[PDB]
């Protein structure tokens, strides 16, 4: 016992494994449910300071496998785990789910054979993944490991012999490894006969059993651990499309551990905890030179957060757990359940205060969440304090996060208008390599920002099942040599693919001072997914194939400018050339203005390419009721789908809308939402009566 | 008429549009079906030189929209197209489909408004895509365009007036653009009232109609072309997952044209024909410096073929058409039809001649397709002349292509064992940028080669619907700083995702002299997709978590080596240190051999991680019958699926196998395939009788 005379019992002495996990710079596995309780208690405190929580608000039950390999809940003392993988089923009352929400927490035990993954740990992690998937509940993975377990047949070590080329001179070489009759007998005795595959031979009177293959009696030495690693890699790939998946990197995550981080997609990395494949010293041995200094050089946050492999960083394990809990607050309690509404002080019924200006630099986050000023807070489009930014270390030209609109959770994608700089590190393996600073113009999609946008769309859709708003403001894609060589077309195409797959309502909105041109419009047009997408443009937004400079270059050339001077200038209508020299700068401005007059939201409305033209200050009120109406109609379309056999979206929506009273304006979002909400049970009666269907 | 006195009529005079397409360095649209006839005739000549083809072997029928917008077949004179998009339905008798196969060819007409995409061209291209998708037939796109159509309201050009700040001094500026009563009347007269949105004002006695927005009477000016571009981008994204999609870049492909190339995935680029977004001169104007010299610098084959955006290059349009036809020869006639068997001179019943050696450098293509030697041809694993390599300009560390195994078409992925070099061009926009040469070690996955592998798996699965063989031979992934920063984990994870989605049989085979370690095994393990995947290892292959050097470093350390010297060396069992110095180099070799003895295919079999251990020379015979048996069982599993409502793969296969006579060995591939093929109609009788099912 160290230390002596403490007021309460020494937990690191009661369970020495707790001390071992601490020495490795991580939380002991069995202490993680307490971090989740602390983080959930903080959630309530930030939401409503006066709430009185009792311990029954949070329940953690360890999951273990019974005799039949089926998962069962247990209450046992920490550290009794016979495998290096542990899991907990958590039931917690949260501000968004005050009656309770559930999720599973899977975690490596860093104290159990260094958190290595053997076949038993792989099979348990897979069983836990399937358990969560069957229930539709989130799967949280706490990564603290050493990758696949590695071993040798330790029983053959004191038994094997060597067929020396020259017995007197060992340095001269050897032919093979073998066992003697007594070696074979030792194996026969301990029932380890199948530990080796041998070929009996006789050399100078003595029978030698030539070792052809070493198998070993102990399970979890090599290939069997690689099979289990593949199983859990595929399981995680599947889980990402099915349930909400997230990983906290709490101590190192090696090999399969690094792949699990990425396969679950959503990842929070604790600072100083590396995500690696082969380590620095192993790499150095292969390279035959001291190239790398540390594992943190290979997989620290300055690699992974800058990459977008880590969506967020955390200063410590509790900060990481808090970020999991905060991320989950935007996510349904289980698969296919409605998105969790959480109304706060900042109600839908207000104008948007922060307005961008053409003559002034702004941070898009101000438009999203608002900004603090000396004269008071300027409210943004979304709820005050609701913006949760993710992938904040990578491709900063695009701003992605979760926010709330009058309480409705949604994914938000905005455009950073300021020039973004990123530092490409010098390659330690190349002596002729130096660090590169890359500058990327604002409102231009680059390979990295296009990849981040596609990734965001997929992460809001899969597991999170959230509606989305893109505040579309791009001039185009980078068509330059470097970015074209770096496959900008591939990443831009991933955006189209991500939108095709989207299952919840989408709002595309060109904001005030905003623009959408050529290739940038293409990749975000609502006809990519007409079932879910709608486009809107601000009265102060612009859009066309080219910018006015481009349009004039192709369609308002010198001949047309001169005919315009001929019509409009009395002096014009060698003495022409000097007049042309004087008129050209202003006539170039007239032509640019003429072109800009086509790029208005009024032309977008007339041509039917946008649903409506909007005023920014009224966009919060408009979008709140539009989104609320859309969620309600989507619920009814899904109910009608359950009883038909075969009908299109257009036919399903036309039928639902035919149930609305004649006096209801189908174009009034607030009226449609209000009527549906007042009639959910009446609509249920109607849907249940439609089960008079016999379709073959 | 130019030239005069030709033996036959001047086609470039009869149809001047033919001459215009030629002046633009491309085939005239209406001459493309003839290139397909020429290429299909060549297919027959290469297959069986003595075949007698008549003109009824190939039929091309132009598709146009009728009064109701429905596609109908027409026989009309070339050049009568009222839109800049044309399509043909092709019916061709090929060596793989001697009774005929069909596909659609969609193409821009470069002579029609520079191949620009207006709303009508977009709607026709979408209608053609849907037509092919509904029928399950391939969609071939011939890209020769200028992107989205750009325009202005040309009727407002001679009408608009300017509100000068000072009428006498135009240079001093202007307030707005306006129309007069006579301007408004001109618009009223020609029924173009809605061409502008105006605001009537009176300034110094005269009524001025202030132009607030220019709309225009002509359709296809701006945003409406961007909507149509989005529609066809989404349509192509969908088509790729549904039917076989391919694009030939035959003249430039701009904007939406560049996106269509990528969205259809499979692309052949004719040399000197660029795939661009914004062009060089437009980019130069934005950058305010002469940065780029040409469009070919931005999107030539040296960009796109090196990127993997272009799967192949072609010296000319006919070479391109021939490569389409050759690619299609491995693909089913329509969606869900069986893969086309094409038996040639090189029959299944032979050993594999080319065998790799540990002490000698080899090209993996020799193992795949064989090699010419002075002593004769050394046959490879696959049919002689059947290897069709694709993505050959990009990530050369991985070799991808289509091949045939005793006539069975399949996707093949092999590993290039030689060091691969690639040249990263100097960024023209950065004066402080120079070209970089990157060397990549063989048998190591890098971000580019991992992306190429995932891309290949997806392209064999989607549309092609082919079985696959991966000749798995990777030591691991590059875990170094540069490759980790360059997101190797993301690309490696895409491999897992691509395997999860795979719908046809997969063979993973570790070849002779081959190896599969740590992270490389993980990403290719058959438990990722147990319904489709099987793994095999050569008797001369190796596999474990680490390489023997790594295993000894962790599990056979100095203490263990010294205890081994204590047991095996009579002299060992300060006078120890000098003995240690002498023994250590050979005892290090013993420990490496001890570790290598665990890495054998015999341990893989014993641990149940591979289906069988094989001998390379017998692999062609083994895999032919294994694949043939698997295709037959897959056909029956799909038939059983059509009549059940709910049953797992394991239950479906167990039922099918219960139909085999008792004397049939379920493990004998050749016997199982033979029995199924002799009993297809009898099995059909049994399946039709199982339609006594009433499941609710
Ligand atoms: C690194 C970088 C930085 C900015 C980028 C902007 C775009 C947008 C397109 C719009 C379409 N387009 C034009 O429409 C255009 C814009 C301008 C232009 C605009 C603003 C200032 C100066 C010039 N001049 C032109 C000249 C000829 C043809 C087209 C134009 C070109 C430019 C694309 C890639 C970019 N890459
Ligand atoms: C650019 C590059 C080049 C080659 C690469 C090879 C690997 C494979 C792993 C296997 C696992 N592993 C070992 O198992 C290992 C191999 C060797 C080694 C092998 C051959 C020659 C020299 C050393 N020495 C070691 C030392 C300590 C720990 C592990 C080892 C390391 C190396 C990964 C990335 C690489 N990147």
């Amino acid at each position: 016992l160290r230390p002596i005379a403490t007021p309460y019992p020494v937990k690191e002495w009661l369970q020495p494994k707790r001390y071992k996990a601490h020495l490795m710079g991580t939380t002991y596995v069995y202490d993680f449910p307490e971090l989740f309780r602390q983080a959930s208690s903080s959630q309530w405190k930030n939401f409503s300071a006066d709430v009185k929580l009792t311990d029954d608000f949070f329940i953690s039950n360890e999951l273990i496998e019974d005799e039949n390999g089926e998962l069962t809940e247990v209450e046992r003392e920490p550290g009794a785990n016979a495998i290096g993988m542990v899991a907990f089923k958590i039931t917690v009352k949260t501000p968004e789910y005050p009656r309770g929400r559930q999720f599973v927490v899977v975690a490596n035990d860093i104290t159990f054979k260094i958190g290595s993954f053997g076949p038993q740990e792989d099979e348990f992690f897979n069983k836990v993944t399937e358990y969560a998937r069957k229930r539709g509940i989130p799967r949280i993975y706490l990564a603290a490991n050493s990758g696949a377990r590695i071993g040798m047949a330790e029983e053959i070590v004191p038994l094997f012999q060597v067929a020396w080329n020259d017995a007197a001179n060992p340095d001269k070489g050897f032919q093979y490894l073998y066992l003697t009759s007594e070696g074979m007998e030792t194996l026969k005795k301990f029932d380890k006969e199948n530990s080796v595959l041998t070929e009996r031979t006789v050399i100078n009177g003595e029978e030698r059993f030539v070792i052809k293959t070493i198998i070993g009696s102990e399970d979890g030495l090599g290939v069997e651990c690689l099979r289990g690693s593949g199983l859990i890699a595929g399981a995680t790939s599947r889980a990402y499309h099915d349930i909400f998946t997230i990983t906290l990197v709490t101590c190192r995550s090696v090999g399969i551990g690094a792949y699990l981080v990425r396969l679950g997609q959503r990842a929070i990395q604790v600072e100083g905890q590396p995500i690696i494949l082969t380590g620095a010293s192993a790499l150095n041995k292969v390279l035959g030179r001291e190239v790398y200094t540390s594992n943190l050089q290979l997989g620290g946050t300055q690699i992974m957060y800058n990459n977008g492999v880590s969506h967020l960083t955390a200063v410590d394990d509790l900060a990481g757990v808090e970020k999991i809990v905060e991320w989950m607050s935007y996510v349904p309690a289980k698969r296919n359940m409605p998105v969790p509404i959480l109304e706060t002080k900042d109600t839908w019924d207000r104008p948007v205060d922060f307005t961008p200006t053409n003559d002034e630099t702004y941070d898009v986050r101000w438009m999203i969440e608002g900004r603090e000023t000396e004269s008071g807070f300027e409210y943004g489009l979304f709820d005050k304090g609701s913006f949760f930014e993710t992938l904040s270390g990578w491709a900063k030209g695009v701003v992605v996060g979760r926010a709330r609109l009058g309480g409705i959770p949604l994914g938000v994608i905005g455009v950073e208008t300021r020039t973004v700089e990123n530092l490409i590190p010098a390659d330690p393996a190349n002596p002729n390599s130096a660090e590169t600073l890359i500058q990327q113009a604002g409102q231009v999609w680059f390979p990295n920002s296009a990849f981040k946008t596609a990734q965001a769309i997929n992460d809001f859709n899969n597991g999170e099942q959230l509606p989305m708003m893109i505040l579309a403001n791009w001039r185009g894609f980078s068509g330059g040599q470097r970015d074209m060589f770096n496959e900008v077309l591939k990443y831009g195409s991933f955006i189209v693919d991500a939108l095709v797959d989207y299952k919840q309502p989408i709002i595309i909105y060109i904001p005030p001072t905003g623009e959408l041109r050529g290739g940038s419009w293409v990749v975000v047009d609502p006809t990519i997914n007409a079932d879910q997408m709608e486009m809107y443009a601000d009265v102060n937004a612009r859009a066309g194939v080219l910018e006015p400079e481009g349009t004039v270059e192709i369609k308002f050339r010198r001949e047309k400018l001169l005919d315009t001077m001929n019509r409009l200038d009395d002096k014009y209508r060698k003495q022409l050339a000097d007049r042309e020299r004087e008129l050209l700068p202003i006539y170039g401005q007239i032509s640019l203005q003429f072109a800009d007059l086509h790029d208005r939201s009024s032309r977008m409305v007339a041509k039917g390419v946008i649903s409506k033209e909007l005023e920014w200050t009224e966009a919060r009120r408009f979008f709140f009721w539009r989104l609320r109406r859309r969620l309600n109609e989507e619920y009814l379309i899904k109910r009608l789908s359950h009883q038909v056999g075969e009908a299109s979206r257009l036919e399903k929506i036309a039928r639902i809308r035919s149930w609305y009273p004649a006096s209801v304006d189908h174009e009034d979002d607030r009226q449609v939402a209000t009527w549906i909400e007042e009639n959910y049970k009446t609509l249920d009666d109607k849907l249940k009566g439609l089960k008079l269907e016999s379709f073959a």
